[PDB]
């Protein structure tokens, strides 16, 4: 199970997303087996229970989540989403220069940095 909770169906993501109960969600798509999800998960560890009260993060694989496959969905790498007040948000887990985090490459700093503005900015109220 790790410590990382994951998540592989339409009733759990589609129920996640608007499960929030804190204040935005991350999601990421690729392999179990992929690098670019070492990487992230790594950075995750240290990023993860800083401000999970808030967020909440979640692993996915592009096999076992259907969502939706269509018949070629699959042919990037990996990469990373957010979600927020039940919409879907590009957000990427630390952009060093440009495109969304399909390589992997920020760790805990680029990360805390985006982090803190995605958590704190995707709130929505007035605190």
């Amino acid at each position: 199970s790790y410590m990382l909770p994951h998540l592989h169906n339409g009733w759990q993501v589609d129920q996640a997303i608007l499960s929030e109960e804190d204040r935005v969600v991350v999601i990421r798509f690729g392999h179990d087996w992929d690098p670019t999800c070492m990487k992230m998960d790594e950075v995750l560890y240290s990023i993860a229970e800083k401000v999970k009260n808030f967020a909440v993060i979640y692993l996915v694989d592009i096999t076992e989540v259907p969502d939706f496959n269509k018949m070629y969905e699959l042919y990037d790498p990996c990469t990373v989403m957010f979600f927020f007040r039940n919409k879907h948000i590009m957000i990427d887990l630390g952009t060093g220069n440009n495109n969304k985090i399909n390589w992997a490459m920020e760790d805990k700093q680029e990360m805390v940095d985006i982090i803190e503005t995605v958590y704190r900015g995707a709130r929505k109220g007035r605190g």
